[PDB]
């Protein structure tokens, strides 16, 4: 009985300013999210406070990243305590952009996860295999190694959700279908049940982090092992509300 | 403008929280800012907005980093636009930790600088050699190589400040001999004069990003080619209001 | 220079004598060196001079190792100066046997590289993981860890070549699957791009130091991220004049 | 009746280039060595051939090291056959720098000795206790264990000479006198006579490998059990000739 509460995150990435963002917050603030869905918004780092202040207490705020120490000589970086200090209760970790564009390693990612969590912050842990990894059929290998690192650094799965990112269908000329989406979420839940525990795997939300719009959210949402989304571009528009109601 | 207005930058790095930073902000706001000086506080990204809202108008706020595009799929990053949108007028680029801990290349930094200036932001470009390089005498080459890449992306030095940081010795009160800081800064000024213009070099601030305590800040500024500092730890201590007044 | 001139290195190791090496040298001297390629022969230290004197100017000579100081009480060692003084322009550092049989640490190798480059010599820095490491998936980490240490000592990649060697499988004709060689070399090129510069990665030769016969040298170079080899045994066989022409 | 022919080796270590070395060879080539003294020069590995070619047939050439196999996958290493192939008739083995700076073990040293010898090459076998070993009074213990390994790998003492190295007086703040030099050579000859044979001990030359200059060579040479030297620094200068005439 997968009573997993639908999870819908909105990764604005590096987009928006007070104006467009405040305007965005206005739409969701005036929107009516299903009492059965959990909605989170990940604003640009400079607008985490702005967003949380303007954001309706019903919606949680999430950082798009953080470091592995409470304080230190790390110009440009922020710690989970600040993220908490700003009212944000979540942190996106391991986003494909952070791993690839910025080269963040699993080791460092594993350390931010353990720290973020120790700091009492929720954690949206992102995984996903690149195009070549997909072309080889190493999807399982790749995604299990990343999840494992996340699991070894997670002593409590209540504060975490998994987001699978089909980086292989991101600007590559390959398209990811909802079936192959489920296929992956399946193995990931299978990895948990087997490597963690039956309960954890049954409660842990595994959200889809691939191309999601109000037009395709219904299909993807109907998938058994897909209990949520981590929306990118669409999280900047009114359509985000439609995605908030995909499971419905 | 021949008279290079003193420039005291305070790099808070990844330290403090609203409460803490609030106590610090409230202080500087009670600190008289001599027209003979130009003070700037670089708060962690999450607190750029907060500080700018609480901080005194006479004091400028500066992001500790930014990306090289107005908007994009760059989770965890912020654009010059955003910083500016938050009331900050400056940006720190090339910092010791950014390139030596997060591997930011000169290339990337040159692109950030070009974009930051192009966005209406002022930037504090950082440079400095390492211990292996210092103990090689290639300190001038490495710093010039770094300054060249930055200068290649600067078309107007009106809103630009150079920051030399002796990476091979920064943090504790073990302030590297003021003579060593003068030698480098002197060559940098001789670089801008020939590679740009006598006026540019005679109007460009070459602040010291090394060990600067609320006391040692005297003999340091005492040097002819040292128009300020990029205070690290002390920038957090109330002794930051002193380093600002490193004279009389 | 975008077009990365093919680089075929021949590592003779500890084999041959004047007679033998003379027969080999006389051959390559009759072998036309395509401008599309850059061939180098690394003779045993005792025969560096001999080979350089007999070898064709179009072919470069390379020591198989050197020390990290111009001169000193280091019986049994040679300095970059000496190698250069013998007409050799390159040096092999970090080779599988040097660190895995004679326990040379990355540190030592990083110092040799820094000194070699500083002495006017070109260097072929070698890297590669072991079987225990390969069978751990930490191949990328180990090779990056090795490349980092080397890059930390390189200030000009104009006279530098990377050499990946699959230690867990080198020697016989059991050439490790060309895909495995491509995966690693591909990541290394993505490393230099971000850790150094797109230009550097798009101008840096990443030769394969694994199993390269006078035949298999086709499908190997066929891979996009394989700009040459570091021929082991075959470098002694007349089939070395073929591996040089691993195309058409 | 110790009719042991005076032996004087010159360990140039890692010093010189064609120019200074050729200049050095010029002095000895033009020098007149006593028909009763045996002179050997150990050039940097890269100059063994150079030296032998420029060296007067009266003086022998010696490698400063070698490996334990005729040929093989040992980049940077050379075999006794090459050393022979270059006209060198000697090999320095076990030099303190090789044992300490490079960690060569007695086992490996014992194997190079047996191989070098099997290859028909003379062998300057080096021994000597470190500072701490000397401080403890383990001189005998230490030096007997090393000599033993050399003896077990020597089935013919005609092709070998022993060089005692007071490593304990090498850059340590301790100075070695000619008396304590003899003291050690005494025991070493006592070790031979007792563990090898009376004849071997009476014919085997045991040369001093400590600080030796034309100013102190006379004193050391007059010692009964000191029948030669293994000169370091002084072997690079004209003074080497004076040492060649110390016994006189």
């Amino acid at each position: 009985a997968p009573s997993r509460k639908f999870f819908v995150g909105g990764n604005w990435k590096m987009n928006g300013r007070k104006q467009s963002l405040g305007e965005l917050i206005g739409t969701l603030n005036a929107a009516k999210v299903p009492a059965d869905t959990e909605v989170v918004c990940a604003p640009p780092t400079a607008y985490i406070d702005f967003a949380r202040q303007k954001l309706d207490p019903k919606i949680a705020v999430a950082a798009q990243n953080c470091y592995k120490v409470t304080n230190g000589a790390f110009t440009g970086e922020i710690s989970p305590g600040m993220i908490k200090d700003c009212g944000a209760t979540w942190v996106v970790l391991g986003h494909s952009e952070r791993r690839h564009v910025f080269g963040e390693s699993d080791e460092l990612i594993g350390q931010k996860v353990a720290h973020a969590l120790a700091e009492g912050l929720g954690v949206i842990a992102c995984i996903g295999e690149k195009l070549d990894e997909r072309e080889a059929g190493i999807t399982e290998k790749v995604v299990f190694e990343q999840t494992k690192v996340i699991a070894d650094n997670v002593k409590d799965w209540s504060k975490v959700v998994l987001a699978y990112e089909p980086v292989w269908a991101i600007g590559t000329g390959k398209t990811a279908t909802p079936q192959q989406a489920q296929e992956v979420h399946e193995k990931l839940r299978g990895w948990l049940k087997s490597n963690v525990s039956d309960a954890v795997a049954q409660s842990t939300r595994i959200i889809y982090g691939g191309s999601v719009t109000g037009a395709t959210c219904k299909e993807l949402a109907s998938q058994p092992d897909v209990d949520g989304f981590l929306v990118g571009g669409a999280s900047l528009k009114p359509e985000f509300v439609d995605i908030i109601n995909a499971k419905q």
